[PDB]
């Protein structure tokens, strides 16, 4: 399909509903994100402890659209006896709902195309945005994986009330809702951005992520490399949307952008690698991430500086 990519899997929903319904203002918010996370805690759980943010909620990204934009992200909880006939009344209001889902149940993304056939099946929070409710079934598009699907209403109802490894699934939906409407200016939302980059140290959380790595050169379990693959996506995509910003809006950028891009994806490269092909070069991959994290600061620097 030709979703609204965002940066993870919460701001490709919200996007995706921004996009089709042509609300103000939130597209520009999501794609002027940059942001960085790293929670060593979660790295040992099996959680998804890296990337742009944590999640399955972006909090982070909720605080922007409230301050730049007055647009609030309500959550609404339901029941299985309730949580159709709710979707029933916001289709008929609205078009669209987005709704929290076990990605267990979702197919999304066929790991058999990378030669990844023993793919684990995971209860993992994702988000779907609903468009059609037939007495059986169910039409969700998955916009971070650019995929519809049907789904079968047992399978759906499922879905949405999983115990997962990042908490309990209750029919959670997510409205996006203003009382009015702020405009921002782009240039605004990166100083804002690159400025709490910078204040917050988010940079360090990227070296914290390389020492961490450092460590596991005799952890028998890879699992931490396959999730780090998955969770540095959304650094490769705020990457992208901020050269695509630069296109779009003719701003001043330092040069190394698209440099820096490759250095990301060089990183994700290297521990799909490390999590399939049994080599031993946990080092040569710190250091790669203990050079971006260098980079990254210099970059956030310059782009204050320069923009
Ligand atoms: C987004 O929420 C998301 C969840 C889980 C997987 O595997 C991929 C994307």
């Amino acid at each position: 399909l030709d979703t609204f990519q965002g940066y993870n899997c919460y701001s490709s929903a919200l996007g995706e509903y921004a996009k089709q319904k042509n609300i103000d203002q939130v597209e520009n918010i999501i794609l002027s994100q940059w942001s960085f996370f790293f929670d060593e805690e979660q790295f040992y759980k099996n959680q998804w402890y890296t990337g742009a943010a944590d999640g399955p909620v972006d909090v982070v990204l909720n605080e922007d659209l409230r301050n730049f934009a007055n647009i609030e992200v309500l959550e609404h909880i339901s029941s299985e006896s309730q949580a159709i006939d709710e979707g029933r009344k916001v289709l008929e209001k609205h078009g669209l709902q987005i709704v929290l889902m076990d990605f267990y149940y979702m197919n999304s993304f066929n790991w058999k195309s990378l030669s990844r056939f023993n793919v684990t099946r995971e209860h993992d929070p994702h988000f779907a945005v609903l468009t059609q409710i037939n007495e059986n079934s169910v039409h969700i598009i998955d916009p971070y994986y650019h995929h519809e699907e049907n789904m079968s209403m047992e399978d759906f109802i499922k879905s949405r009330n999983s115990m997962t490894k990042q908490g309990k699934i209750s029919f959670n939906s997510y409205e996006i809702f203003s009382n009015g409407t702020k405009k921002s200016n782009i240039k605004e939302l990166l100083y804002y951005r690159f400025n709490r980059y910078l204040q917050e140290k988010m940079f360090g959380k990227i070296t914290q992520f390389g020492q961490v790595v450092k460590k596991q050169l005799d952890n028998k379990d890879r699992k931490w490399a396959f999730t780090g693959y998955n969770c540095l996506n959304s650094v490769v995509y705020q990457h992208q949307n901020l050269i695509n910003l630069q296109k779009k809006f003719s701003l001043e950028m330092p040069p190394n952008l698209q440099e820096l891009l490759d250095n990301w994806a060089l990183i994700r490269k290297k521990l799909f690698e490390y999590y399939s092909r049994g080599s031993y070069n946990t080092e040569e991959i710190s250091n790669l991430i203990c050079k971006v994290a260098s980079s990254e600061e210099q970059f956030a620097q310059e782009v204050l500086k320069v923009l």
